[PDB]
């Protein structure tokens, strides 16, 4: 070793967040998922890095595969209503890291407009 090397994650979520370099998307941010709830951030608008995966998070299940810390059906309740009715839109909790370099986020999730989706948006706090 010297200087060429990683781990897996050093961010907060992806491509669509906060600021790092910013690409064509919404205002806030998007994980994006499927029926199921299978990652959907695969095909739309890709990152910046060109060498392999855009992350490693495609086809894993935000369910159970993912977070460490969604530890319930999906989020507390509200994807099977805001599923059903054709227009989800709540917001809560849901962090993202509890040991390495912690925070105190706020999610906002919505019936995706970026390619028909139940995206989950993490806010700026
Ligand atoms: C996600 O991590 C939700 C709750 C929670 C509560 C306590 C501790 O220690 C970790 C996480």
């Amino acid at each position: 070793m010297e200087h060429v090397a990683f781990g897996s994650e050093d961010i907060e979520n992806t491509l669509a967040k906060m600021d790092d370099g910013q690409l064509d998307g919404l205002a806030f941010g998007a994980i994006q998922l499927d029926g199921d709830g299978n990652i959907l951030q695969y095909n739309a608008a890709e990152g910046d890095i060109t060498g392999r995966d855009p992350k490693q998070v495609i086809g894993k299940n935000f369910f159970k595969d993912v977070a460490p810390c969604t530890d319930s059906p999906e989020f507390y309740g509200k994807f099977k209503e805001g599923v059903a009715s054709g227009n989800l839109n709540t917001m809560f909790e849901y962090t993202f890291d509890y040991q390495m370099t912690p925070t105190k986020v706020k999610v906002h999730m919505k019936k995706a407009l970026s390619g028909d989706s139940y995206w989950v948006f993490v806010k700026r706090v």
